């Protein structure tokens, strides 16, 4: 399929994030400068996540409905949707306890198939709304590096099967799909990049190379630069120390195995470089980060369809409350901002950090 799905469309800024900013953040921010900036960030079009089954029949439909409405009223160019599919059973297999709602051992496969089927039903009813999907962040990447972790080892075949199922069922003509493929600091290491290309290329193949699968999404919910002149200290000794280096190394390996993947790159929290991460693998609520380059299809790069905002900045990565059931070690470190609420919940102090550190500024 020849055609960048981000080209020739405007990207819809969804009302779920807008409401978060306007109802939870702006009333809380006294400083004029920041409050102007906040209102402006609310209009930056970030991905909306289907992180729970209940979102399918409510939020997904609401957003597609609003987009259709805006387009029917004369939006020019028309608006497109950006949605994340994020509800594999045994989700986030490397964590002690995931916020995911389903389990492989408790009818997780069937629940997920129905989930996908219902999404498909809805997408088919909104065939007039160009729809871009990011498929399952924090899933197949674990298969490259975390097979020594029992929940991951045990989830691998199901991850693969359900991913293929999704790629095939959501291969509709008005859709473009990007599978998550970690980031420079995860799969970009020379010991990992080849096995990663293998994995993803093979999935593409077994899925029948569906037209709709455009490629891969990188840096989702992470902080890496697209392109910086010198390597952040915590990146050494990796030559792929930013997404540009990663993707330039990654694409040829994918292509040689039959998957000429185009990429989208999350920059929603990449504005400040280097970050305040003490080590690169410090992924949770990292300090010293800022909103990054605004979403655009004009990337200047042949292999990159668009710079995007996948993880919506200000939505938490995980809780720092050691007394809490889904507490995660990484969220309690010295370079994680604290105290932090549950994953996905609004973390206003983190929002303010991102606003202060925005590059380009608001
Ligand atoms: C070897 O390199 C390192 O590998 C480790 C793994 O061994 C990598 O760690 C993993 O990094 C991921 C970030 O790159 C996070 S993803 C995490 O969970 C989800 C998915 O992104 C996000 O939470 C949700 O966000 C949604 C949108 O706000 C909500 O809708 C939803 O409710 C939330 O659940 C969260 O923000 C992300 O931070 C893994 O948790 C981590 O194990 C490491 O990156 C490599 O360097
Ligand atoms: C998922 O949501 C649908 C409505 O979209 C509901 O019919 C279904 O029962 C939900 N799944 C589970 C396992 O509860
Ligand atoms: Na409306
Ligand atoms: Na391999």
């Amino acid at each position: 399929y020849a055609g960048n799905p981000f080209e020739g469309v405007q990207l819809w800024a969804n009302n779920y994030y807008r409401s978060e900013v306007h109802t939870l953040a702006i009333p809380q921010i006294t400083d004029p400068a920041l409050r102007a900036a906040a209102s402006a960030v609310a209009e930056v079009p970030s991905f909306q996540w289907l992180d729970r089954n209940v979102t399918v029949d409510t939020l997904l439909v609401q957003t597609l409905s609003e987009i259709r409405e805006a387009n029917q009223a004369g939006a020019n160019p028309q608006y497109a949707a950006q949605i994340v599919v994020y509800d594999l059973p045994d989700r986030d297999c490397a964590a002690a306890a995931s916020n995911g709602e389903w389990a492989i051992a408790n009818n997780g496969v069937n629940n997920y198939k129905a989930y996908i089927n219902r999404i498909r039903e809805i997408l088919i009813s909104f065939s007039d709304v160009r729809t871009i999907l990011v498929i399952e962040p924090d899933s197949l990447a674990n298969m490259v590096t975390n097979m020594n972790v029992p929940k991951c080892s045990g989830a691998a075949s199901t991850y693969r099967e359900l991913t293929i199922y999704a790629l095939k069922q959501l291969d509709l003509p008005h859709v473009a799909m990007y599978m998550d493929a970690g980031h420079a600091g995860w799969l970009g290491w020379p010991a990992n990049i080849q096995p990663a290309a293998e994995l993803f290329a093979k999935i593409y193949e077994d899925a029948g190379k569906p037209r709709a699968v455009r490629g891969l999404a990188t840096n989702v919910a992470n902080y890496n630069a697209w392109s910086v002149s010198s390597p952040p200290p915590y990146t050494s000794p990796n030559p792929n120390y930013d997404e540009k280096h990663y993707i330039e190394a990654f694409r040829p390996l994918l292509e040689a195995r039959g998957f000429p993947a185009q990429f989208i790159v999350d920059q929603g929290r990449s504005g400040k470089q280097p970050t305040g991460q003490k080590e690169w693998g410090h992924w949770c609520n990292a300090i010293g980060t800022g909103f990054g380059m605004r979403p655009t299809a004009n990337t200047g790069h042949q292999y990159v369809d668009a710079f995007v905002w996948v993880k919506p900045g200000g939505e938490c990565d995980g809780t720092s409350d050691t007394t809490a059931a889904r507490y995660a070690y990484h969220c309690g470190l010295e370079d994680a901002l604290k105290p932090a609420p549950e994953a996905g919940q609004w973390f206003n102090e983190y929002f303010i950090q991102l606003l202060r550190n925005a590059n380009p500024p608001f």
